[PDB]
């Protein structure tokens, strides 16, 4: 039985700081001599309707930004430079984070999972895992003052930072930016109403879940009929599924079950219409929030 | 929305060590001058079926145990005392963990949630949240070598340690010790087949989940009809639900929504027989792993 699992957050906790600019405050991420944070910390509350972020960064002086580390030994960090990259601020501080881990900045693609450290005013409060939805939103739990919370994956000892939380959309859809500065789904960091695209099922994750079903004895849906990847993907554009892309992780499931990817792509086409009278792993809905890598590590 | 939220795990990560005795190795918890770990580390795998821990304790010296800390400040320690306490070893080491958090030991009750830091050979690898099941088991991801993994809650600055992982019973079903040394559910730490009681739905958590559904505009299941607590509890004995016991946490959700507890007790009796074709908060079955405290926190 699959469980939602996050990465241990300790390494990321040691990098969180609070960033304050005038009356606005939120979270930032302290790596080496750099503090990253969402640029809307520069924007007075009244002016969020549409801000001129270029006409905000010029107005910034040597001491417009204040940075505080709360966790570990409390410290104020003096800001010595300020630059803007996409929807993020890049602030230079005069002390390097002595607990900077080995890290990279990669953007995640829909269907992939990552861990989120939720913070409030530089203090970690909670951690969960999400998958990037095909409409480039995430289904998180973020309350007031959690902007700048950080999403990440980990391979070896290398932290891959992939998300910095920016805003809430509909009732609980959230989005943020990759650390190159680009907002996921080209949403705009303004208090303007923006429409999200329709969500879709993550096909590769549904496939992983059907492999987890087969591994737990649940395999009534497997039949010899096959749908090819290229055929499946043309079907998908019309039926609210993502394109399928294979990975070595999927292949390892197919090798251990003896069931081919193309059989499960056929099955998905049938199960979409309805499960008829049966269940799969206790569910009557398709499940798309577990990845091949999840199934591989948890049902080894 | 409703996300599976865990406590940030940095405080507990800095206390995980590897404990080795003979050919057996597993995880331990380093608090001040004490390292806690499951006592079956003393038992060679052959006599795991019927160990004599009192004899095994006599046959041991301080030199029978080695302890290493792998992550963070990589210091490794000398054992200067050893004792047994229920199903736990209590080793004394000559260095006080300088990263020890403020902490208590408390035993958790069925229905309650706590975070788990899954480790392997003293390296933290994942975190997730479980609830203590009515049959005094938990469902998580505990692969080979995760014995000694630790469960905890956090209140203010104080970590409350409540669980140290001991064994897998059936597939996916796990149990362990409180830090007073007693096994949850009185199971024996022996590779012997033992029978677990039947699991039940935690009624107070199901009710909180329906409240969360109402607060998110999913209320198709709410009727004027009511079942009293006294009468639901008799029904529960016959349908494998726990006794419903209200708390001020539950009362706040009833106040906020205007929907009485007794209306949701009636709805559970109806939804138990099947959701027909309908969904509640993504789900086609009742969810009982969200607590009223958890719902109050995430949804407010
Ligand atoms: C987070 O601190 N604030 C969210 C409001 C920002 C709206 C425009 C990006």
């Amino acid at each position: 039985g699959l469980v939602k699992m996050s990465h241990p957050s300790g390494d990321v906790e040691a990098c969180m700081v609070q960033v304050t600019c005038g009356s606005m405050t939120l979270n930032g991420l302290w790596l080496d001599n750099t503090v990253w944070c969402p640029r809307h910390v520069m924007c007075p509350a009244d002016q969020l309707s549409d801000p001129n972020y270029d006409a905000l960064l010029i107005s910034m002086t040597n001491h417009s930004f204040s940075v505080q580390k709360h966790i570990g030994a409390p410290a104020n960090l003096r800001v010595v430079g300020h630059a803007m990259q996409g929807t993020l601020l890049k602030l230079t501080v005069d002390v390097a984070n002595p607990s900077t881990p080995a890290y990279t900045f990669t953007t995640v693609k829909p269907g992939a999972a990552f861990s989120v450290l939720a913070c409030y005013n530089g203090r970690p409060t909670g951690t969960f895992t999400v998958v990037m939805r095909p409409n480039y939103t995430i289904k998180g739990s973020f309350l007031c003052g959690s902007c700048g919370s950080v999403g990440y994956t980990k391979e070896g000892s290398v932290i891959n930072f992939c998300y910095m939380h920016q805003m809430e959309l509909a009732n609980g859809t959230h989005t943020g930016s990759a650390f190159d500065g680009t907002m996921y789904g080209a949403f705009m960091d303004k208090q303007v109403h923006q429409v999200q695209l329709t969500d879709k099922y993550c096909s590769v994750n549904v496939v992983a879940w059907l492999y987890a079903a087969i591994l737990n004895g649940c395999a009534w849906f497997v039949k010899p009929n096959r749908t090819s990847v290229v055929s499946f993907n043309e079907w998908a554009l019309a039926n609210q599924f993502t394109e399928f892309v294979g990975t070595q992780s999927v292949d390892m499931l197919a090798v251990k079950t003896g069931v081919a990817i193309e059989q499960l792509l056929y099955a998905i086409q049938q199960l979409y219409t309805g499960f008829q009278g049966k269940q799969i792993l206790g569910s009557t809905m398709l499940e798309d929030e577990f990845t091949p890598e999840d199934v591989n590590m948890q049902i080894m």
